[PDB]
């Protein structure tokens, strides 16, 4: 496997038609997963499944600028399950990140950080065994 937290460099940043594919398995009794698309210290797109927030499962998405979190976008559709293998696909489209899990569309996140080619790293963290993380141009 890959060691978590795992960094995936995105050479030259992201660009529309770039597809990121993450395969892993959720640990037993998981609490959280996070994807952090970084522009230096800023987080352009934070994607954060939470398995127990006040006894609810929710995906929280946000942007961090100068160490400040912005407005959360929350999604109560929650395709992850403790103990089970998953696939996350993040497709960069011109105006949003488009996320599908296990081949089903999940959410979109409008670009707040505009300098896409400066979003040069993806951090993958949380309560998972990470099997693979890669990108391709489609
Ligand atoms: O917004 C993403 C960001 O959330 C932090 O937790 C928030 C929490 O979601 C919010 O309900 C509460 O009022 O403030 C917390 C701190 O901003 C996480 O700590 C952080 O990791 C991100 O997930």
């Amino acid at each position: 496997p890959l060691i978590v937290p795992y960094n995936l460099p995105l050479p030259g940043g992201v660009v529309p038609r770039m597809l990121i594919t993450i395969l892993g398995t959720v640990k037993p009794n998981a609490n959280r997963i996070a994807l952090d698309f970084q522009r230096g210290n800023d987080v352009a797109f934070h994607f954060n499944p939470r398995f127990n927030e006040n006894n609810r499962r929710v995906i929280v998405c946000n942007t961090k600028l100068d160490n400040n979190w912005g407005r959360e976008e929350r999604q109560s559709v929650f395709p992850f399950e403790s103990g089970k293998p998953f696939k996350i696909q993040v497709l960069v489209e011109p105006d949003h990140f488009k996320v599908a899990v296990n081949d089903a569309h999940l959410l979109q996140y409008n670009h707040r950080v505009k300098k896409l080619n400066e979003i040069s790293k993806l951090g993958i963290s949380g309560d998972i065994d990470l099997t693979s993380a890669s990108y391709t141009m489609i």
